[PDB]
C-alpha cells in the first residue's frame, strides 16, 4: 500500500471559496496525530478549467490522468458535464463531485448532493397547491421539470411552465410577472440559479407585488445566499430548503476554526458566508479518506499512459475503488452520508425553512421514509345598469356604484355565497373578434383570457359569443369555459326569476 | 501541389441517404474528363460515430486528424457540436457541414444550411400575427427562440412559448392542445424536428382541431417529408419553406441520374424522396473541389502530428485553406452559394410554399434585401 495518496482537482470559475475548503479539509486530515486515523499521507493537484470549449476540458483531464491519480474531485456544468463523465466511465477513474446529480444513471461518478424532486412534491401536496406559475431554467438538469409536469397529469393541476434560461434583459422578467399578474396568479415556484432568483425577486419588489397574498417557493439549496430582507417587509410568505444545520456540533467546531484562518492563504474565509457547496467539499474528503482506510484494512492491492489509446484497456483496480467509495457511511457536516448503487445520496434529510418578518424559522424536516414530518366581476358603464354614485371621489371600494347590474351582482353572490370586487373593463366595448388578428376585446376578451370570473352586464346573447363562453338563461351572465361557477349561477338566476 | 487530395467523413446515426449522396458526388467529380475541371484526385476516409458519448466522438476525430486530411465533412447534433467545433477551431482544420448553424460566432466552420430567422419574422409580420402559440424544442440551437422573444417585446406581440423537447407520453401533447384551444388560439408556429412534428400533427387530427380556421406554420426546411395528407383534407392552412427547387436544371439532371443507380451499392436511392440534406451534401463537394482548384491555380503552398499536445501548434497553411473556402461563388442546387466571414451563407433564396386543397403552391420567395415578395 502506498505511503501517500494522490487525488486530482478540477475547479471551474467562480469557485474560489470551494478551493479554500478543499485545501483546509486536506490539512485537517494531515495534521491528525493518531496513527489509526492517519495511516497515509494525502496530496492533491489543483487545476482550473474553462467550461466553454471541450479542448481545454479534455486537455486538463488528460494531464491529471497521465500524471497518476486515484480519484478526481471537481465540478462540472451543462457544457462540460458530458466530457468529464464520459471519460471517467471509460477509463475506470472515480469522480467525487458536489455538483448537480446527473439526469441519467451513470457509473464511476458519485454525486454527493441530495435531490429535491421528492422534497418539492411533498410540500406541494402539503400546501394543497392546485394552480401556480413555474419559472425554471436548465442549469441543473431536467429531473425536477419532468416530475412536476408528470405529476400534474396524475393530479389534474394547472401548472404554467415558463423557461427563463436564455433571458438576458430585465424587460422580459418584468413582462412575465405583469402578464401572469393579470391572470390572478398568486403562487410562484422559482427554480433557478442563485443569481437569477435574486434578479427575479428584485423585479417583484420594484413592481410592488410582495404583499400578503403572494407566496413564493424557492426550490434551491443555498437559502442563505438569497437576498430576502427587502421582500419580507411586505409580508409575502417564502419557503426554502437547507441541508446544513447550524446546531450540529460538528459544523460549530468547523466554523469556529474556519474564521480564524489567515486571509492570504485561504481567500474568502472569514469575511464571507459559508456556502453549502463548501460543506459538501469538506465532506468529500471524509468520504474519500474513509473509503481508502477501508481499502487498506482488507489488504486490497492498489497502485499511467494517455487517454486516447486504441484499444482503451482500463486498469483493473478501478472497480474495487468505486465499490469502497459507494459503501462508506460517515456522519458528515451535512448529516448522514450513504450512497446507492448508482452513486446518488440516499437516507438524506432536508430541512425546510418558513421565513417570516421576525426571521427565519425551521418548519420541519423531510425524511425519505417519513415524508415531511412537520371573485372579480367585470361590468361596463351604461345607465341605468352601472353608474357612478353622487360622490364617487370621496367613497372608496365598490360602494361608489349604483344601478341595476350592481343590485343583480349582490343578489347572485348572496345565493352562491361569494365575495365580489366590481371592476370596469377599460376597453369600453362589449366584445368582438378582429378578422385579421383574431383577438377578442371588451368584456368577453377579458373573460376568455382568465382576467375575470363572471360578467354581469347587458351582454346580448348571440351565436358568435356562445361558442366561446357559457351564458346563463336570459334575464344573461357569462362564465369561462369549464368554470365551476357555471351551474350555481345558472340556477341562482332561474330561482330569482321565479320569485 | 499534391497529386491527390484526401478529406474525411463523420456520419452519425439516421444518416444513410446523405452517406450515399456523399459517395456519389465524389464519384461524379472523379469521373470527369475535362482536365481543367479535374486536376487532382479526391478521396475520403468515411467514419461513423455515436454522439451519445463524448469519448468515441473525440476518438473518431483524432483518428481522422492523425491519418492526415485537409478538410472534414460531417454532421453534428446538439450534444456533440462542442467537441467537433472546438477541436477544429483550435487545431486549425476547417469543417464543412450541412447541419444546423451554430448560435455563436466560431471560426474554421463552414455551414451550408441557410438560417430561418429572417423568413419567419417577415411572414409573421405579413400575416399580421399578434397572438400565436409557439411550440419549440432546442435540437437546433436557440437562435430562433431569441429572435421571436426580442421581436415580441419590440412589436408588442403575445407569444405563449411552450417547450415540448422533453415529452415522451402523448397524453401531455393532448393536454397542451386542449388547454390552448380553450383560450381561443387559432394560429400555431411549430418548430421541431420532423419526427416530433409528425407526432404533434397526429394528435391534432385525432382531436378534430384540423378544421377550417386553424393555421399551422411549419418552420423547417423539410416540407417534402412532413406526413400531413390527413390535415390537408381537413381544410386547415399550412405554410412551409424550401430551398431545393425541382425546376432547376441542375436538380432535374441529378435526379435523372439518381434513380438509375444500384439499389444495393447506393442504398436509399430510387426508393425514398431526396431529403434536402442530400442536396446540401452534393453542394459541399462542389465547394470543397472549387476552393482547392483555386488554390492550385494561384500557386499556394499546401501539403500530421498528434491529436493532443501541450504546445498547441496549428497548421501554418490552414488559414489559407479556410480563407479560400469562404470566397467561393458556385451556383448549385440550393441557389447561390456564398459565405460571409463567419462561415454562414449569404444571399439566400428561401422559398415559401402555401398548401391548398388542390396541392402545394408556390406562394413567393424571401430574399435578404427584398424581404418577402408574394405572387
Amino acid at each position: 500500500f502506498p505511503n501517500t495518496i494522490s487525488i486530482g482537482g478540477l475547479f471551474m470559475r467562480n469557485t474560489v471559496q470551494e478551493h479554500s475548503a478543499f485545501r483546509f479539509a486536506v490539512q485537517l486530515y494531515n495534521t491528525n496525530q493518531n496513527t489509526t486515523e492517519k495511516p497515509f499521507h494525502l496530496n492533491y493537484h489543483v487545476d482550473h478549467l474553462d467550461s466553454s470549449n471541450s479542448f481545454s476540458v479534455t486537455n486538463a483531464f488528460c494531464s491529471q490522468f497521465s500524471r497518476g491519480v486515484y480519484a478526481i474531485f471537481g465540478f462540472y456544468d451543462q457544457m462540460s458535464m458530458n466530457t468529464l463523465t464520459s471519460f471517467c466511465g471509460a477509463l475506470h477513474t472515480s469522480f467525487v463531485t458536489p455538483s448537480f446529480p446527473t439526469d441519467a444513471d451513470v457509473q464511476f461518478v458519485i454525486q454527493m448532493r441530495p435531490a429535491l424532486k421528492g422534497a418539492i412534491l411533498s410540500l406541494l401536496s402539503y400546501y394543497k397547491w392546485e394552480k401556480f406559475v413555474y419559472l425554471y431554467d436548465t442549469e441543473r438538469g431536467f429531473s425536477v421539470l419532468q416530475a412536476i409536469m408528470e405529476a400534474a397529469v396524475q393530479n389534474n393541476w394547472q401548472v404554467t411552465a415558463i423557461s427563463v434560461g436564455n433571458i438576458k434583459d430585465v424587460q422580459e422578467f418584468r413582462r412575465i410577472i405583469e402578464e401572469m399578474d393579470r391572470r390572478q396568479e398568486k403562487r410562484y415556484l422559482i427554480d433557478c440559479e442563485v443569481e437569477r432568483i435574486n434578479t427575479i425577486l428584485e423585479q417583484v419588489v420594484i413592481l410592488g407585488k410582495h404583499s400578503r397574498g403572494y407566496h413564493y417557493m424557492l426550490a434551491n439549496l443555498g437559502f442563505t445566499d438569497i437576498l430576502l430582507e427587502r421582500v419580507m417587509h411586505g409580508g409575502a410568505n417564502i419557503t426554502g430548503f437547507q441541508i446544513v444545520n447550524n446546531e450540529n456540533p460538528m459544523v460549530q467546531q468547523f466554523i469556529q476554526r474556519w474564521v480564524r484562518l489567515d486571509e492570504r492563504e485561504f481567500p474568502e474565509a472569514k469575511n464571507a458566508p459559508l456556502k453549502y457547496t463548501s460543506a459538501l467539499t469538506h465532506d468529500a474528503i471524509l468520504v474519500i479518506a474513509e473509503a481508502f482506510r477501508y481499502l487498506r484494512r482488507q489488504r486490497v492491492d492498489v497502485s499511467a499512459g494517455d487517454c486516447l489509446a486504441n484499444p482503451a484497456v482500463p486498469w483493473s483496480q478501478g472497480i474495487d475503488i468505486e465499490r469502497a467509495l459507494k459503501m462508506v457511511q460517515v456522519q458528515g457536516m451535512t448529516g448522514n452520508i450513504q450512497f446507492d448503487t448508482y452513486g446518488r445520496r440516499t437516507n438524506y434529510t432536508i430541512d425546510v425553512y418558513e421565513m417570516k418578518v421576525s426571521g427565519s424559522r425551521k418548519a420541519g424536516y423531510w425524511n425519505e421514509y417519513e415524508r415531511f414530518v412537520p371573485i372579480v366581476v367585470t361590468t361596463i358603464l351604461e345607465s341605468p345598469y352601472v353608474m357612478y354614485k353622487k360622490n364617487h371621489e370621496q367613497l372608496e371600494g365598490n360602494e361608489r356604484y349604483e344601478g341595476y347590474c350592481v343590485d343583480l351582482a349582490y343578489e347572485i353572490a348572496k345565493h352562491v355565497g361569494i365575495k365580489y370586487k366590481l371592476s370596469i373593463v377599460g376597453d369600453g366595448k362589449y366584445g368582438a373578434r378582429d378578422p385579421e388578428t383574431k383577438i377578442w376585446n371588451g368584456m368577453v376578451g377579458e373573460l376568455v383570457y382568465g382576467r375575470a370570473d363572471i360578467a354581469v352586464a347587458p351582454l346580448t346573447i348571440t351565436l358568435v359569443r356562445e361558442e366561446v363562453i357559457d351564458f346563463s338563461k336570459p334575464f344573461g351572465v357569462a362564465t369561462p369555459k369549464g368554470s365551476a361557477l357555471g351551474t350555481p349561477v345558472n340556477l341562482a338566476v332561474l330561482k330569482l326569476s321565479e320569485q
